[PDB]
């Protein structure tokens, strides 16, 4: 049904990330790693807060510390936020 269809996707939720911290970093986001853990990408601590409350802004969701060193990576972060528990 088209409200199901409209739904943020778990590839929406990727490319967000990627386009995220390739603008936070200075590298075209095609290039981001989605398999590294997210704290080898190159990104400052205020740039992991400014990261936090954009997704908060996106999907309503506060991320916990628990939650994202859970899902260390863009592809499982982006997963569990888009489909939770």
């Amino acid at each position: 049904a088209p409200a199901e269809r409209a739904e943020l996707t778990v590839p929406e939720m990727r490319q967000w990330l990627r386009n995220w911290v390739g603008k936070a970093v200075g590298k075209a986001p095609d290039s981001i790693d989605e398999s590294v853990p997210m704290v080898e990408l190159g990104l400052s601590s205020r740039d992991a807060v400014a990261m936090a409350a954009d997704i908060e802004d996106l999907t309503g969701v506060t991320l916990s510390v628990a939650v994202a060193f859970a899902h260390p990576t863009i592809e499982s972060l982006a997963t569990r936020i888009i489909e939770g528990e």
